[PDB]
């Protein structure tokens, strides 16, 4: 017999027709909609589309409350922990509502939504306690506009408001259109926690409410959900200062060596067939087995399909629920009718609501759809001969978020996962989630981490505020002929080359007499940059004793020649620039310092083993530095990238280019291989845009403006990007290593 | 054809008879004695015993440097990077000098000794660099006596004066009275790095001098050695203040498990054999090898013995080289002699100097070999039937320092790693070491941990100094019977006990006012304490959110009786109590908040894969608190240490015992488990003693005095201490966490 909705439809009967959460209070029902149960087609309850004013309304209330909120870090821990109890005592009730209301299996939402949701509030109430005395440098964003997909309604908001409360923000979030009613029923839930009045503010709607709340006057906006929307998110914020989180798609790969633990392989990936379905950080929807145990593995994967019990989602034998909505059923038939490659099985014929497992095997490793967007309970497989042909096809997608490899060999495990392109990698096991281990995304998966220590910075700004130095204009002169040869080149590829374009501009110093010539760097050039960063990936494999040890040469050989960078620093702005040469030392050295020292942490967790939350390189960064600081702005971007194995390409100080090519001969005689740092003169007019557009970018720094043409170029590829404030004055070096850093969790084994 | 000795030989002519390196300079010769080539039996210079003025000297100019060289990191920082570099630059005449004063293979000292020493200088310069911002809580002890064995003289020497330095103290360091040589030399180099005078004072001796030093005017003292002189030195700095840093012996386990990569195995223990020698943080001396494989990797492993080349240690092909000393000859000849077990296997006749590599196997798991002290190219080998009973006899012994663990299984290896007791396990590898991970003992192994971020703290005080409370004695009253029942117990191992000695003394208040009577805990009590703490040990292999929720727990049943505790320190001290018990509730939080937070550090190294230095437990704690704050002081040495999976048995303030059996009720409702916390009340002067010299115990802090007492007699097992300062009215929340953690670096595969 299933479980009574008695308790759900009492709940929901008290409630009557909804409106929103705003200000502490429930406010009038609107412009209703039905929410329908997908396994029966009854409806639920009437829920209402949110207005400009009713988001207008959430936002005022959400900064009004924000700053008694933030006062008092104990406080907070001590309402995170009341709503961690309450979702406890009432784990039943919002176990069946989110069974009712999405169609997953009642199994699911009680022994892993609620449970998770729970954790994620008790976890993170200790980050509200230790906020003063453990981020003391850190301060809250304001107000957080969230948004959230329809798979794990609960779960998903958890990772949103646990940690946007406990670092001392107040929320506007929106619950999938399809699936609102467990955020509704945290929502009235938030009284008896004592959320004070605002610090909570839930509204209703379609994805025009989620846009309003995007382009709201909040301080961060967080987003789960499609990769198409992420792009239209960032474009939709660009250039506001708004500090963004995406957590995008990308279904995960889930490798099968040849001496993996075939069986439990299998029920691992039979086990997650119902669980990865829309945006989630999860893996096993991509299958890749090696061929000597391909036939053996797809044999055991149908018969433990078969086993898998499809029907009423109240029933806590049922493994296949209900699609959460016809139009989720029409995207997987409508997938399955578009493709012609491989061979497909089902356990079921598709009937009403229900979508049967499927599996699509035999594809080649080019085909479509390993790479395509999946939906529904459907994976789709292809084999492998070696382990490096695993990894290759692993990482022949877009995407990078979680992935999964099986083998019983210490070595080979270890070996693999760090290689797979991603913010996840479960050795042995998959979709393993805890509060202190952060998950997230490279590439077009996003960019962010949700969960652990690793989750707060996206949720503060620096205590104290620093100010990027106002713009400096060139300096102007006469124009005279150069009867001798002081034209300044680009430094590419580990040497000097002409501008593509040909052109230089002559520099001028404060009085006006001529010092040289620069170059004016163009979309060529950039494009060579980047090819010869391209060559040195090697860099990014390198050990940080390695690294350190090129920084050390780099500081001592500018120490060697600190009057004449100081006299070049005088020369163009006539000040003297003995300080500023001594402070770019003092950056070299200390990321030097940092290239070995930037450890990575290792989490507990209440599940098998341990979480290793590790750094890893951004890969390529280009790099647009201030005008002020000739030498320094450019050495303190420089320097953390290259320490934590980036490789770097700087378009220089616009209006004082020379420092910059006189440190050319600093690179050379350092050995800084090829590749690893690229410098570009000229005009950041031509280089923002290309800079912040390309495609084979990892990450963009805009330290001199431009940020709304960067942030939304950066849109095409979804690159990291950070567009200051940057006080070159102020040593920023720590700060820079997180621009300069992934956070990759890699899950073993651990008998403690 | 050998390595040519020449510049070695001209350096040792050049410097003559030596004094010793002081305020910069080199003193007269004075009492002087041949140090001799153990290969060739030649004298290679002749070397001063220090004299107690000469000890009085050089701590004196390491005290008058101290200041002016602690205010400047980043000169620190160049002056470490330039004795690198200089050893970088004389590497072939530290290795050869190495070679002709220790014995050891040439081989061994330029591919190993040399390259570790280089290291350890370039990485701890990064760390000078870097205090002033990422460790502004830390400030210099001051002047450090440092004492080092013969086994890596040059490496000993790195391993104790570049972290030493890098935290802007100064040294007066000896080198071992057989090996003085390569610490001469670098004592000769300080000058050309730009070391001020006094910063670096090397003092050469014997053991007389070595005591010398430790009972000098220094703030920190850093030894390794062996255990035996550890517990001399511990004595000897008894109730000084002095920080005590201690590396002994315990030389590891070897586990090689059935599915062992066998050849593997065999090779990495080969090439142990020569330098597991002395007290080094080393695995391979005891063999451990699974029934299965047993009989083949022993075939295996006497082969390759058999091609270990044994001659002049100057020759680059030899492996064997001469011992360091007749008495060390004398003392592995005399251990073969005394055992009458086993089987001997030896590659060659012993001739000289030179003593074959030999294997003694077939031991049972209890034989005098397998748990007593070992000397020379001596390994000793049993066998197990089960993983369980392979982690039973490494366990079995006095130590804990490193251990090395063979499995090709994923699970079995991490598994087997976190349940040996030690500082350091490698997974398929052995006497792995790096800069960056941190080495050091648990048990009769010592204290303290060299290397990494984790060392440092050993090397620093908190720049801001805390005072322990004044102690106050128990107010007086007139005596009369009491008609009520109110004369409280202990608690031990979940329930309420009677004193064993059957006496409690009365309590009053400030004007004489009977409060109630408290028993009088005696050393019987403490026992029952202790094996009530063994009966829980369960706990300290729960998991952080278990031990959140418990403490949570005890956080809000305090709460709930907060005007009750009030009342009761009012009652007792006269001063209103509600403060105190808001700061007891506070801790409570930041306990719980803390207990799955505090993350272990993932150390990137040059060598294969990765070190995760963990956190765990330290074990059992006894706990004696201070008279001023009755409650607070409990709270706060309670909470964090069974945050961190301690047990703990704590001495409440002799003078208000009353808060603390108060306290009894909260724990019960609470569901702490048995022996997990247990309180005695009564005289300090009854417990100090029995505390720190219980062999149960792995830690006793002491913060209500007895210090010299409690530091002696924790010499018995060479438990961890702290004597202060402490003040409950300051939060030493994360201080705390610190002394109730050890650091465990397990070194695993990994492919980046
Ligand atoms: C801000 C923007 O450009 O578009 C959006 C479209 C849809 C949603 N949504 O709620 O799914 C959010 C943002
Ligand atoms: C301080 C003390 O009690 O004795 C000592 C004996 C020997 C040494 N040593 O040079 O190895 C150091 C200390």
């Amino acid at each position: 017999a299933p479980e009574s909705a008695k308790e759900a439809y009492a709940w929901l009967a008290e409630k009557g027709d909804f409106g929103h959460f705003i200000g502490g209070a429930w406010t009038a029902p609107g412009d209703l909609f039905a929410t329908v149960n997908p396994a029966t087609g009854q409806t639920l309850a009437q829920v209402s589309q949110a207005t400009q004013a009713d988001v207008d309304a959430a936002v005022k209330a959400a900064r009004k409350a924000q700053p008694a909120w933030a006062k008092d870090g104990a406080a907070r821990a001590r309402v995170l922990y009341a709503l961690a109890r309450l979702l406890q005592k009432h784990a039943r009730l919002f176990a069946v509502l989110e069974t009712l209301d999405n169609g997953k299996p009642i199994r699911e939402a009680r022994d892993i939504d609620v449970p998770l949701a729970q954790r994620h509030f008790y976890h993170h109430a200790g980050y509200a306690q230790l906020m003063g005395t453990e981020m003391p440098d850190r301060a809250p964003l304001g107000v957080c506009g969230q948004v959230i997909p329809w798979n794990f309604p609960l779960l998903m908001l958890a990772w949103k408001i646990a940690p946007a409360l406990a670092m001392g923000n107040t929320v506007v979030l929106k619950p999938a259109e399809w699936t609102p009613l467990t955020a509704l029923l945290f929502a009235d839930i938030c009284g008896q926690a004592g959320v004070p009045a605002g610090v909570v503010n839930i509204v209703t709607g379609d994805g025009a409410v989620g846009e309003m709340i995007v382009t709201a006057q909040v301080d961060k906006v967080a987003f789960t959900g499609s990769t198409a929307v992420g792009r239209r998110i960032r474009e939709a914020t660009a250039g506001t200062g708004k500090a963004l989180s995406l957590e995008l798609g990308g279904k995960g790969p889930y490798v099968v060596c040849d001496d993996a633990d075939i069986d439990s392989a299998v029920e691992g990936l039979v086990d997650a067939i119902w669980f990865n379905q829309g945006q989630v950080a999860c893996a096993g929807s991509r299958l890749l087995v090696q061929e000597g145990i391909a036939d053996v593995f797809h044999a055991k994967l149908r018969a433990r399909m078969d086993s898998l019990r499809i029907g009423d989602p109240l029933d806590k034998c049922i493994d296949i629920g209900a699609m959460v909505h016809p139009d989720q059923l029409a995207r997987v038939r409508d997938m399955v009718a578009a493709n012609t490659d491989g061979e497909v099985y089902q356990t079921a014929v598709p009937a009403g609501c229900y979508y049967p497992p499927t599996l699509i095997s035999g594809l080649a490793p080019a085909s479509p759809l390993m790479q395509q967007e999946i939906f529904g309970p459907v994976l789709v497989s292809t084999t492998f001969r070696t382990p490096a042909e695993a990894v290759e096809i692993a990482n022949n997608t877009a995407y990078g978020l979680a992935a999964s490899v099986w083998s019983e060999n210490v070595n080979l495990a270890l070996d693999l996962a760090p290689k797979l392109v991603a913010g996840i990698v479960w050795i042995n096991g998959t979709n393993m989630m805890d509060a202190a281990a952060p998950f997230g995304g490279v590439r077009e998966s996003g960019f962010g981490r949700e969960g652990g220590w690793e989750g707060l910075a996206g949720y503060t700004r620096p205590a104290i505020a620093t100010k990027s130095p106002a713009a400096v204009a060139a300096y102007t002169g006469d124009g005279a002929a150069d009867g001798l040869d002081r034209t300044a080149k680009l430094y590419i590829g580990g040497k000097q080359t002409r501008p593509d374009g040909g052109y230089s501009r002559a520099v001028y110093g404060p009085k006006g007499k001529l010092l040289g010539h620069a170059s004016l760097s163009n979309r060529k050039d950039l494009r060579n940059a980047v090819e010869a960063m391209n060559a040195a990936s090697g860099w990014s494999r390198t050990t940080g004793h390695l690294r350190a040890q090129i920084l050390y040469f780099i500081g001592e050989n500018l120490s060697a020649r600190a009057d004449e960078f100081a006299n070049r620093i005088k020369d163009m702005t006539g000040k003297d620039g003995k300080a500023e040469v001594a402070a770019s030392i003092d950056r070299l050295f200390s990321a030097a310092a940092w290239a070995d020292k930037y450890d990575g942490q290792v989490k507990g967790v209440p599940l098998r083993g341990v979480a290793l939350a590790m750094k890893e390189p951004v890969g390529k960064i280009g790099i647009l530095c201030p005008d002020a600081a000739p030498l320094l702005g450019l050495v303190s971007l420089m320097a953390p990238a290259i320490a934590m194995g980036n490789r770097v390409t700087l378009a220089a100080s616009e209006a004082f280019p020379l420092a910059a090519t006189d440190f050319y001969q600093v690179l050379d005689t350092s050995d800084v291989p090829a590749g690893v740092v690229n410098i570009l003169t000229g005009a950041h007019a031509d280089l923002a845009e290309p800079m912040a557009r390309h495609l084979d970018l990892d990450a963009v720094w805009g330290l001199s403006g431009h940020a709304q043409v960067i942030e939304a170029a950066s849109a095409g590829n979804l690159k990291r990007s950070w567009t200051g404030p940057f006080d070159p004055a102020h040593d920023h070096t720590r700060d820079i290593l997180s621009h300069a850093t992934e956070v990759k969790t890699i899950w073993v084994p651990y008998g403690a």
